[PDB]
């Protein structure tokens, strides 16, 4: 029930890899694979979403991320994006 929106508010979760090129902002507690390479900020409205991405491509190095209320991420330009899952 994940569908790719372009933020119509101020309070969901928004990826934007590729510095700042490709934001991707999702709603919905819905949950589907995604792929996201290169992240270097995510956001997180007042809404807990989980995010799911590979660290290396090359090795199985899952990573798993909560965001709080009105949480970002800030990382340095992630690999890909495996999935996206919404509580």
């Amino acid at each position: 029930m994940i569908n790719r929106t372009d933020c119509n508010e101020n309070s969901y979760l928004e990826i934007h890899n590729n510095e700042g090129r490709d934001t991707l902002c999702f709603a919905n507690a819905g949950t589907m694979p995604v792929a996201i390479y290169g992240v270097n900020w995510v956001e997180s409205g007042n809404n807990v979403v989980t995010l799911q991405f590979q660290r290396n491509l090359s090795d199985p190095r899952l990573e798993t991320i909560t965001l709080q209320k009105w949480g970002s991420w800030n990382p340095g330009h992630i690999h890909e994006i495996l999935s996206i899952r919404i509580y």
